[PDB]
């Protein structure tokens, strides 16, 4: 299907779209002109931020990745069974609300030390 | 067997306000200079399967931007044009008197006065005709024109043609314009036949103060329209699914004049009348009309009750500008007299001719501190166009003598565009998410 | 023995420039700076950092020049234009209820001024200052810039009230500060911390003296890109405030007739009572200490056996001669000499009169007018001097008694004092260090 | 956690670990004013672009260290290791060489350059 | 040697120049408009190649060898003359628009590795 | 047994149209180096390129169209900010004078006063100048206004401002790149062999000028002769000597120059009198070096049309004075010059300087545009300037019957065409960085 298509979707199915997802992130009167230029700009910094995030969390060469991070009941309470195919990612976005701040800091913090420890022992004499 | 992955391209976005842009392709016109995008809309429609959206058009900023959009193209258009400052000078009348009906006594003067030239030095005695809405008297009679005591006019450029064309609302990358396909949608509701485009609708922008002009029709009914229904304080937008046909006049032939003023700058004369002298009209078939009430009606009983009895008066008292239907018929500016078309009350072929009246100097978006002057067009006006929907309000006060009454309503032009794309919404996509999965990430 | 090895997000920085944003109802300043800041200060102290400031070559002071003549420029586009009015005028003088401290300083002028209609014309009367008037040779005048520059009236319905403001570092980014307790204004500075906007600096012009600004804290503090040079002015921060009543006593009427159409003028129509010249209170006990605080911290830079004089201001026009603050929205000219007469050897106020003027060139700028709006009823501020502007007298032959004169100059050196303590810098995340290891392969 | 430039006291060592909140502050989150705004905001953006595309070339890019096969040369500086991590800070350390620079982005280039045709002549083999 | 330097090099000698490329890509209110459109397009020209490798699993490297087969149907020139005599503007007239069917095939071998990686996690 | 090898720098290009940005050197109130604030680099590359073969086609240049738009704005918003002269026109009388001036020259110039506003809005003043006829036009008892009084308003130039051209260096944005054609001898229309990579192009001077090139490029092994379409006798001709002629031009007396307020801050400057002698501004070049230059010319024309041909030059249309004459600007004086004095001989199978008469106006429509004017300012003092003549532009009459004679006239066109002349060796492309190629390695899974 076309951009957006996996709106119905399952978080399993979703899968096969990220790169559709993905490759359309990018590029398709003094006012008018003003405008625009800044909605192009504002489009610029919204995909540096998420590709700097995947970058300080070391998933930047991926579409899927496992991180080093654990996942908390204080979160969700849901099976594996529960989550893949017999939920619509839609709303398994919506489940996640509010969560966005903690999670970030546990990945930044988990890639932190792996990164530290590599580089004491995998770079050591 | 607790883990988080993270996903980049996932199918996510929220609701969002970003500021679109237009595009149309099919002379000087400025909606198709400033729309200069090629559109060629081909791959437009993607289906989303098993998707339920929350859909406001009361609260569509895609309003506000066209409303806002829209003064600034007419401003930025009438810029490079004539400056009529120089002819605030008290000018002298008196009455047209030949060939005229009594529908037209008294209504255009026969006026004059000394303008400049293209030499300072020299000055040029002219003559022309006005409609009485244009002029105001001083106190062989002395008169001003109506905005000299507010702010100067400009004239219109000549060539430049403001006929409405489709304009297409375009996203920008990052956003995407999502639609309802629903025939029973009342502008609210959680719609569950969802689709996606990347660039919307031709829809043009026709603009008019009573009833609504070539728009869409409703697919199977009438629907009545209100951001509060119990308010009597509300336009109520009803959308039609069955057009009206309204065919509309200046029966007499203009002769149009022009003297130049400036360097370069002309102004343009009503010179004088060909034919008898006759007011303007527009005419609607009276069993549409009432075929076309009776079916509001029935839906508006269904909001209201269907042992409602409802009256539809015509307008309250105001200004013109309220109080009337305006628009603007191949150049010229109508303002007409809809009292001819709310003369009825509901309970369990010729036309209707309602006269109209012409002005020239409009201060239009209802913003005070500007206004453009309409130069004459030569020969006679007629045009066609469609009913396509209308607005009213309630009047209130009632007592519970179940016999609500229906004025026509008025306001800014915001809801003419509210109405157009009531089934449009813009979301802002969302590319990064993770998930409760049983994978770790696998290091040494 | 030892390998390259790179780092990126390194905490280190470069001296630079770029523009900083302003952030904090008809008033400009809200107007333009309509981005607020955060509520939250975001001041991280550092800790064994020692850096360099120069308060003379910052160049946030240069930014903030540039920024206020834009506002102004910008404020007055949609407003008015007063050329119309470039006629003759016919004067005589106003000669009833004078007390005679402005014995011809107000005439009463008439004028055929250009009504809405181009055709019909109209006698006006109006009561103009003798500084916005000058003869032609009931006699006829003109206004002073009708053959030097169009006059624009100022839109009555804009505030240019000061308000604080603060400017933000943008991204890439940062901005120190120094707060270094009884720092000279250069050099190494140990008490630096780093933010991301400055305080809000309320945006008051004067001339001569300083008003509504920071203080000096525990002393007086004296600062000078040179001490020995003449030619540079010096910067006097208080470590209290002086407080200062000042008032335009006259009862005033606003009259105000169309010139064209929707373009209102307002003048001054009639006053009501009698005469009184405008002036201000300033506390002679107070200020006496004051200035000899002032002193004491002269003499580290000259030599405690040294006599000082404080002299009167020098000659020049009305804005250089002269104290110059707006005050209800009007244009006082006030005589500083009275405040400038003792010496120092190793309520009792006072008043000083002051002048009114409706036409203003700002900024040092020729070209471009600005007509002051009257106002009605009677002008009442209070303002607090928090530092002054010197010059050393000069023509010093080492006679062992030196004399310090009221300075006053570009607006820039108002704003330079309280951008004192701020420097702004590049940061670059990218280094290279020796280490222990060679990249895997 | 300081948080931004608060390691600007830390040794280079202990500094390490500040190094992803320099890094997350780096982005971004009238006629004349608008143009003026865009102009700070495209330069921020090249000047992000300019150091991830030089961690490219270098082949460090995805980290905040990294070891590279360009040995130390003593004529840029000569001290004591330990020195130079636990007793000298990111700022100073700058200060102390100041110079170099392109000699060592050269260096960086070109050891990147034979690393990959070695990789690429290797992968066609086997 | 210099930036578009050996222009008129083989294919496989011309590896040696593609840093240098790499290297010099990035840096009156009409004027200040025009040149700031320039700088946008600069930067999105920049951000779709670099998008274009990541999706093919290229990003890391310079010069990526991908699981895509070569169709003959694209060409049938052989590698000693492709490498060793062509240059690449040659090479490029004779690619002859094919260019987008072999992304199409990059982004597909790309999904498929990354599925199988994740699965077998 | 190949795969896909993907690479990333690859050495390629595109045709691409993109603005350039305009660069200066280190070298006040120049329009042109006022706008154009970004200096050049004190040291500019150039790499030729080994094996190299390119295609230019000068007609078909997006440079040059850059040059005209770009040049036009520039001279629109330097003007911006001066007086206009709009309350200038009001009923103006006039006689000629005729009793100071010789036969030639006698009638050229008009004494005329009128009535003008001065700084107040109660006061008039009267104020008599002297006139070019050429920028007055008679109403009709003696009575004119100005010649452009019933097209636009006037705005009068900022007296301080210099236009004298100076060398413009166009640069690339990155991502872009300037390529040039380095053959000796070429007309661009087609492929060349000698091409060379760099930054910036060569300065051109932006000189306007009509039917004749001058302070330009000079062909360094013959007089070239390149045009679009060389049966096409609709089309200029552009002709690129190898050697420069010099021609010294004159405005020979010496006026006195005087000013009025005329507003709040507002100056207007016109011609007072004069001192001395009254002649015609004229042009002086040599003759004999003319005739070899238009023999060279002659030869190479007949490379293209025949060994048997004749060669006939005569004088341009007419028309415009706008169109007719070689108008140039000399001194900051606005002249027209005629053209017949070198176009009157047939080339058949001291130094005698022709003189030409020139004529002046102060009244402009400038760029040829109409609804738009200025005026330009007197300038005090005798006038003279020097300049050489680097190429022609010359039309084909066509029309032929085979007769093999052939006449060539001078005529001109849209400016752009002396742009297309310096700037018809250079091409911009865009650089794209990505490519793929078959290979035998394949990924390690
Ligand atoms: C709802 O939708 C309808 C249908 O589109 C609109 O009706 C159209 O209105 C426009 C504007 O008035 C009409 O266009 C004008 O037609 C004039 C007459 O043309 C005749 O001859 C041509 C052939 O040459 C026929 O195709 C045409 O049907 C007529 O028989 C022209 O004289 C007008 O020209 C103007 O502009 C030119 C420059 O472009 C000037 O030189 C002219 O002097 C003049 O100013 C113009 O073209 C159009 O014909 C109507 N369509 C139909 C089917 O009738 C309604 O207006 C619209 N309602 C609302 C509220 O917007
Ligand atoms: C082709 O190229 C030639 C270059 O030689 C051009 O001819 C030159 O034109 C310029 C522009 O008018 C001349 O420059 C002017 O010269 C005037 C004469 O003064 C002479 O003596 C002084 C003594 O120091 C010299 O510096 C000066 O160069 C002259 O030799 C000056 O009075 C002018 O200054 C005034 O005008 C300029 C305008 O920019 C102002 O900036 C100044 O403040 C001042 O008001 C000016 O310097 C130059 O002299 C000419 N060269 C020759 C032959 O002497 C041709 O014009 C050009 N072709 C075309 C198409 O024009
Ligand atoms: C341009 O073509 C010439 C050949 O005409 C190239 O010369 C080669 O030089 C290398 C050494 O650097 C020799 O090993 C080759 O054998 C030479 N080629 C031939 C056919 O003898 C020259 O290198 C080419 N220039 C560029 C930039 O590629
Ligand atoms: C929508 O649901 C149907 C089952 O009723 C399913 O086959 C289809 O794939 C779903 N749509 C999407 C985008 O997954
Ligand atoms: C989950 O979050 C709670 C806070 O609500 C915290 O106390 C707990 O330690 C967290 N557990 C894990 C496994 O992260
Ligand atoms: C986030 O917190 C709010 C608090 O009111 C809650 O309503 C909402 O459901 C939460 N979102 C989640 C947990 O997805
Ligand atoms: C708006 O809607 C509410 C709920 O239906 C109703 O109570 C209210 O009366 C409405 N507005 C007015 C002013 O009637
Ligand atoms: C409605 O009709 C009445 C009947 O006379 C009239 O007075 C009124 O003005 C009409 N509408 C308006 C504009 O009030
Ligand atoms: C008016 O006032 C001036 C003060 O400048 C004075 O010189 C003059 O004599 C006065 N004239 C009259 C009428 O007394
Ligand atoms: C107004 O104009 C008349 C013209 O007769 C003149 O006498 C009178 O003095 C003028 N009045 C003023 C105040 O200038
Ligand atoms: C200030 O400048 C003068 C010269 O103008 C010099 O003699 C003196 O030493 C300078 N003093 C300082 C503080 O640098
Ligand atoms: C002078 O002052 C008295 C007292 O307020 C007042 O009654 C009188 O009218 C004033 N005279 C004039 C000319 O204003
Ligand atoms: C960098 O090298 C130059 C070369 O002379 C030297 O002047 C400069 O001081 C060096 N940088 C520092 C500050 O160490
Ligand atoms: C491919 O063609 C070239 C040139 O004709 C030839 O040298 C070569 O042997 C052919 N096949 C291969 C790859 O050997
Ligand atoms: C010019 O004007 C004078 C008036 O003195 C007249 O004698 C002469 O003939 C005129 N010349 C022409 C050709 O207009
Ligand atoms: C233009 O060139 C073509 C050859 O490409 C030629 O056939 C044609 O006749 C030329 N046009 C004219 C008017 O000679
Ligand atoms: C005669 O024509 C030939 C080409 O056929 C040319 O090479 C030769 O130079 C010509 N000779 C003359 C005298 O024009």
């Amino acid at each position: 299907l076309g951009f957006l298509g996996a709106a119905g979707s399952t978080m399993g199915a979703a899968s096969m779209t990220l790169t559709v997802q993905a490759r359309n992130l990018l590029s398709g009167d003094t006012h008018w002109g003003i405008k625009q230029l800044q909605a192009r700009v504002l489009a610029v910094e919204h995909y540096l931020r998420d590709q700097q995030l995947l970058g300080i969390w070391g998933c930047s060469g991926k579409l899927i990745c496992c991180t080093n991070v654990p996942w908390n009941s204080s979160w969700s309470n849901r099976n594996l069974s529960e989550i893949w195919d017999n939920m619509t990612w839609l709303q398994w976005d919506k489940e996640i609300s509010n969560y966005t701040q903690i999670i970030y800091g546990l990945l930044e913090e988990s890639q932190n030390q792996q990164e530290k420890n590599e580089q004491d022992l995998l770079e050591l004499d």
